[PDB]
């Protein structure tokens, strides 16, 4: 436990974690021990091949821990210390709401899946703006040195207006942040996902963009649209045209999936929720491609879904990724798993011919 080492953590620690606490507490505890600072320091140094400019920042390695581990951003510090390349805090909603009735998150150890019914259970904008706030220029020391932040941001249960929500959220934390995330992909709040529709998305990412070029250009960040993995290729297509007309300046590649692949061993598959972890990775690649096609790589796209060793990474980003996040695989692997995706990561490169990240993005639509 003050090592740090992957075999240990893997078939013990975590097997143990998972054996005494159900889902839920096992992340608090988690989000607890991240925000103390607990971890080990990662033994892995960053080369220089995993340094990616992209979106108005360098970023030191392509890894980034993915929206819904640090819901409310009080473990950012922490994760950087785990050794992601970038944070993102997980969706918040303007006014505070507590989300679905618990249980509402559960594990398929059978396939190293989770699904969770959370729907954006959130401290709210307030809250997270002081939070982000009092560490606003240590943040802005980091992304300097390549650790940029990132905001990813959703709708209250009952706004009556979704364009509104979004539009507090540009407002209250865009300033605090170098991306934010327009999350329209969520698999539990009711009619979320029908915002991804070509007319319904064009209006609400109008206003979006129209309120983040409102604020001052040091507190201007890059604005994204986070999809899901369950779209109809008309879905796609329109997506795709939508984003180059009003110039968004990327995509997260694939919240969870309401399909249930064929295969899942799991006790608790037919659960209702968000289907996250491996059963999600080849899905979610597959639409990076789709994506960065129909965007023609002028588009820079995060991916994630099931990114758990340095070829579920090297395999997005030649899809066509710029930069991949991962979040089940930590709750199997533990902290370490940052450390291997970095390390395989970095071996299958070299392996393969390439100089770094950068020349590897997009690489299969060349071959
Ligand atoms: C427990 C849980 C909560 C999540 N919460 C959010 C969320 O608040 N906002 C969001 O955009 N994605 C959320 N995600 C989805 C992840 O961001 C990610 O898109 C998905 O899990 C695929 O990556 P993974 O398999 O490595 O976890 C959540 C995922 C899980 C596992
Ligand atoms: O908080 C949730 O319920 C949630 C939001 C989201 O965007 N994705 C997800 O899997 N869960």
């Amino acid at each position: 436990m003050a090592t740090g080492d992957e075999r240990f953590y893997a078939e013990h620690l975590m097997p143990t974690l998972q054996g005494l606490l159900d889902p839920e507490s096992a992340h608090r505890l988690a989000v607890r021990f991240t925000s103390l600072g607990l971890l080990p320091r990662a033994r892995f140094q960053d080369s220089d091949m995993l340094e990616v400019r992209v979106l108005g920042h360098k970023f030191r390695n392509p890894v980034g821990i993915a929206a819904g581990f640090d819901k409310h951003g009080e473990a950012v510090d922490g994760l950087y210390k785990m050794g992601f390349g970038f944070v993102e805090i997980g969706s918040v909603t303007p006014k505070p709401q507590e989300g679905n009735p618990r249980p509402r998150v559960f594990r398929l150890p059978e396939d190293q899946a989770v699904i969770n019914r959370y729907g954006f259970n959130s401290h709210g904008l307030s809250v997270v703006e002081h939070r982000l706030r009092a560490r606003q220029q240590k943040q802005a020391k980091l992304t300097e040195d390549g650790l940029p932040l990132g905001v990813n941001l959703g709708k209250n249960k009952t706004s009556v207006d979704a364009a509104e929500d979004y539009a507090e959220g540009v407002r209250v934390l865009g300033p605090l942040a170098d991306y934010l995330v327009v999350n329209v992909s969520s698999p539990n709040t009711a009619g979320l996902r029908s915002l991804q529709g070509k007319a319904e998305l064009r209006r609400l990412l109008t206003k979006v963009l129209q309120e983040r070029d409102g604020l001052r250009r040091v507190h201007r960040p890059a604005v994204l649209v986070k999809i899901a993995p369950d779209l109809t290729s008309q879905d796609k297509e329109d997506i795709a045209s939508v984003v180059k007309e009003l110039g968004i300046d990327g995509l997260i590649v694939t919240n969870t999936t309401v399909s249930r692949p064929a295969g899942l061993q799991g006790a608790l598959r037919s659960e209702t929720g968000g289907l996250s972890g491996k059963p999600l990775r080849d899905l979610s690649t597959q639409t990076i491609r789709e994506m960065y096609a129909l965007t023609q790589g002028r588009v820079p796209i995060i991916g994630v879904g099931g990114v758990s060793s340095g070829q579920d990474a090297l395999e997005k980003i030649r899809a066509g990724a710029s930069l991949v996040q991962l979040y089940t695989a930590l709750t199997f692997w533990g902290p370490p798993v940052v450390g291997k995706v970095k390390r395989e990561l970095e071996a299958l490169l070299k392996e393969q011919g390439f100089g770094g990240v950068t020349d590897a993005i997009g690489a299969d639509h060349r071959r």
